[PDB]
């Protein structure tokens, strides 16, 4: 029941303002628990620690004296200390330079931690853990762009920086923000979702195993360099949002955030509740006011400090189901949703035009609704049923039988107050034990035929074209904004796959072939000049920011799509041989209709079968439901997208 969850949020608001003042005071925790340099030169420290018989800082800096330096117990499990400044006015704690904080348990145990704030941790070599670094750099980054204007529409490019090379390395944000951003924007993209931000011991863990919640990755280079790149981006008009895990935690407890104070709870729930079996990770314990502080202290982190433009939450659905859309009727969590709701409202009275993205595979209805009507306060939900449908069909039937009502009932059927993100493949299937798009449509000829100095077999053909039509179907009709993952876009080969035990530390699959588009004797430039040209189609008449399309056809038997959006007309043939000559489709207004888009165009690896001067003319003649209509010819495998100039 939703007037129950909205009373129960408006308690834990009315709360936050009695006793912390606000969600903006709330949020800024990160101001004082960690380890600061004070402008006197003095350092304060503060942790959350209910279950520690002592706290203690230590680190270079003392010379790993455990217990020379130990917190003060505060009310409510809390710890501080102030070390004075130095007579000499030099400082406590050089940048660069090794820090631990110190638990005594119950036990009489001796634990080391890092920080559950942690600004930066680093690996060392061959070393089994992260080091705490302490980050005091001379020149902060000052930031020279302001945010970009709240797009009309959202074309979201999917990336990781740390694959974003041709080399078998992590590559770095530095070469991100030089050598990638050009590309995203040459694309027509608007916005980036930044994979893999928060710190994750575990590289193969696709950025999914966070140790150090505050901690922007190491790996990749310095916090000031993501900075640039975020403000890099802006200067470029694209906005970016963070991949926010806030589902689960690592079991790390040497330099994770799992047994900080020696004990099971703190953080996160104790028992086999508090404990993920399958992901093998810590759960939060999202009734509690601490977590609640750190959570959304992270949350407005993010927003303040890297100048992030809003999130995607991952595992929404697992922060809603653990416990347990044949969702109905299941008990929700309502801890989980309750801190959701609280991360929305403090993301959007911010700043309204932030933008976030809820991962849920459920469907649970209202997630993406207002949180005065009980729902969760996301402004989109990833469509996920769409790259299922595109797998099915691709795995399971022949051509000639596709469903045409099954292809537009799986991209229509959404929620009218929905939002949602549209994509034909995820990050999921670029994956070593999965198959991507391009490989699904073209298999082994992948690697013989997409040369240009070969023969452009019926395999290669087909690929090329259907890779065109699954993505402008989904584009065009999906949703009400678009998503696609780094190098799908160009119909990237083999696979991708971080080092790990199952490949000895392989760094082979853990890249991006980038070059492959700007090499002429290739056909990915074919896949890559139509998302380009696909994206750049949308910026000019914005089919993503209206309303749902008119579906006029929907013909099993020639295989035929037709339909209209934003004024535009769509028509896809799908027909595997067929093609058609003097075939009559509806349009709402009459007039004169000119080719806007064709796949079958020679720059997109087409037949370039069509002459664009040709006029389409459609005149008061009634046909599936639609005042007037034109006749177009449409080749088999061919979408257009056509324009009344009227
Ligand atoms: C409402 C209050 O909740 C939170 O405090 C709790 C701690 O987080 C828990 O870990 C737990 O720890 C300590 C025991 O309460 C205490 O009896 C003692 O045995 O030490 C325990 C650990 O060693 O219990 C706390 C109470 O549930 C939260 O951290 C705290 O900030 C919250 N306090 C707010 C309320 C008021 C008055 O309305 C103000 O005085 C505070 O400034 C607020 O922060």
């Amino acid at each position: 029941d939703f007037q129950r969850r909205y009373k129960q949020f408006s308690q834990i608001l009315k709360n936050i303002g009695e006793n912390e003042g606000g969600i903006d005071k709330f949020s800024r925790g990160y101001e004082s628990f960690g380890v600061h340099r004070c402008a006197d030169g003095g350092l304060y420290c503060k942790e959350w620690a209910p279950g520690a018989e002592g706290v203690f800082l230590t680190g270079d800096f003392n010379g790993w004296n455990p217990f020379s330096y130990p917190y003060k117990k505060l009310d409510y499990g809390k710890w501080e200390l102030y070390i004075p400044p130095k007579q000499n006015k030099s400082v406590l704690v050089p940048h660069g330079s090794k820090l631990k904080v110190v638990i005594t348990s119950k036990s009489g145990e001796i634990l080391y931690r890092i920080s559950p704030w942690a600004k930066y941790v680093v690996r060392e070599g061959d070393n089994v853990n992260y080091d705490w670094i302490h980050w005091d750099p001379e020149h902060s980054y000052e930031f020279k762009h302001s945010r970009p204007k709240k797009p009309r529409s959202l074309r979201i490019y999917e990336s990781h920086v740390g694959i974003s090379s041709h080399e078998g390395k992590v590559a770095s944000y530095k070469h991100f923000t030089c050598n990638v951003l050009p590309r995203i924007k040459g694309l027509g993209y608007n916005c980036i979702q930044l994979m893999a931000i928060m710190e994750h011991a575990y590289y193969a863990s696709f950025g999914y195993q966070i140790t150090s919640f505050f901690a922007a990755s190491s790996r990749y280079g310095s916090p000031e360099e993501l900075q640039e790149l975020v403000d890099t981006a802006h200067s470029m008009g694209i906005i970016v949002l963070l991949d926010v895990v806030h589902s689960h935690a690592s079991k790390n407890s040497a330099d994770g955030l799992n047994m900080f104070d020696g004990t099971d709870s703190c953080y996160f729930h104790s028992g086999p509740r508090g404990t993920h079996d399958l992901w093998d990770s810590r759960l939060f314990a999202y009734s509690s006011w601490e977590v609640l502080r750190f959570l959304l202290s992270n949350i407005r982190w993010w927003l303040e400090e890297y100048r992030f433009d809003g999130f995607r939450f991952d595992g929404v659905t697992s922060m809603l189901y653990h416990h347990h859309s044949e969702y109905f009727g299941l008990q929700v969590d309502e801890d989980a949703l309750t801190y959701l709701m609280l991360a929305n409202h403090l993301v959007h009275t911010l700043c309204p035009d932030s933008i976030t993205i809820a991962e849920d595979v459920s469907g649970m209805p209202a997630l993406c609704s207002p949180i005065s009507q009980g729902g969760g306060g996301f402004d989109y939900r990833l469509a996920m049923a769409i790259p299922d449908k595109w797998i099915q069909l691709l795995k399971e039937f022949k051509d000639e039988d596709w469903n045409m009502g099954d292809i537009v009932y799986t991209l229509t059927n959404r929620r009218y107050l929905e939002k949602c993100i549209a994509y034909a493949e995820s990050h999921d299937q670029a994956l070593v034990g999965d198959k991507s798009l391009a490989f699904w449509l073209m298999d082994a000829e992948m690697y013989t035929n997409m040369s240009v100095l070969t023969p452009f077999t019926p395999v290669i053909d087909r690929g090329i074209q259907l890779h065109k039509m699954i993505r402008l179907i989904t584009h065009g009709l999906g949703g009400e904004g678009y998503l696609n993952f780094m190098g799908n876009e160009f119909g990237h080969p083999e696979w991708l796959d971080f080092p790990r035990k199952g490949n000895n530390e392989s760094y082979h699959y853990a890249r991006r072939q980038f070059h492959l588009t700007d090499d002429d004797l290739l056909r990915y430039k074919f896949l890559n000049n139509f998302d380009r040209d696909m994206n750049r189609l949308e910026e000019r008449y914005g089919w993503l920011a209206a309303p749902q399309a008119y579906v006029s056809e929907k013909h099993e038997g020639n295989k035929i799509i037709a339909f209209e959006r934003a004024g535009l007309l769509f028509i896809f043939n799908f027909h595997p041989s067929k093609s058609y000559t003097d075939y009559r489709v509806g349009t709402a207004l009459p007039g004169k209709f000119k080719i806007v888009l064709d796949s079958d165009a020679a720059e997109y690896g087409g037949h370039q079968r069509l002459d664009h001067s040709t006029d389409f003319f459609s005149e008061a003649f009634e046909h599936n439901g639609r005042p007037y209509s034109l006749l177009v010819y449409i080749p088999s495998r061919v979408a257009l997208i056509l324009q009344n100039v009227d």
